[PDB]
């Protein structure tokens, strides 16, 4: 389990790209495997730390897709699970090559109340798009 | 205006692809040009009719991105404008190579009340994913 799941997550998080098909395929897999939410987020963050900015952005696209869709898919636990890593993660995507795309994601969450105001403020400060 | 706008829309709608950057770039342009919503939707539909299934799907991704984001961007008129074409458009993406991705988009709209129930029912019937 722990080993099988680690092997899948490594393969999937290494390879996620910027296509709708890549993102939605992996998002669906994550939501199917909601039982393992905490392990999923742990490996997502591991991959975010070890990646360079372009691949960090694709991992943020995956996170956004999961966070958005997990509610209608009866897997709202992912919102709480990702909140564990988002403040640290925001600071790893401050570079202007990617921060505007992440800032957009945070604005979408804010407008829809996906996370509360005070959490989004803390994330935008970490991104350096609000001071 | 009419000619300049037609030339931009042809170029942009021909070329939209399945990447987050392609979709978001064009979505932003559309929202910037909310004054021309009706012309934008007219050319979107023209391109949808003349395209094959794969490119029709990318045009639906663009439509979804506009429809979702136009509210926070003070351009909610696009939701009403796209409603003019969506029933016809749904029927042009019935092929199983793409209908599941479009059905997903319709489910996302339904869950969030982006459009009313009776409109979504009419769209899913046109897609042949509900009978
Ligand atoms: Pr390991
Ligand atoms: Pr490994
Ligand atoms: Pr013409
Ligand atoms: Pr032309």
């Amino acid at each position: 389990s722990a080993g099988a799941l680690e092997s899948s997550l490594d393969r999937k998080f290494q390879s996620v790209t910027n296509t709708m098909e890549s993102i939605q395929g992996l998002s669906s897999w994550c939501i199917e495997n909601k039982k393992h939410h905490s392990t999923i987020v742990y490996h997502w963050m591991k991959w975010l730390r070890r990646s360079a900015y372009p691949h960090r952005l694709n991992l943020f696209y995956l996170a956004n897709d999961v966070i958005q869709n997990c509610k209608r898919k009866n897997a709202i636990i992912f919102r709480e699970s990702f909140a564990d890593v988002l403040p640290e993660a925001a600071a790893l995507v401050k570079d202007p090559s990617v921060s505007k795309s992440v800032e957009r994601i945070f604005k979408i969450w804010e407008d829809r109340n996906v996370y509360p105001e005070e959490m989004i403020v803390a994330l935008r400060e970490a991104l350096s798009t609000t001071f």
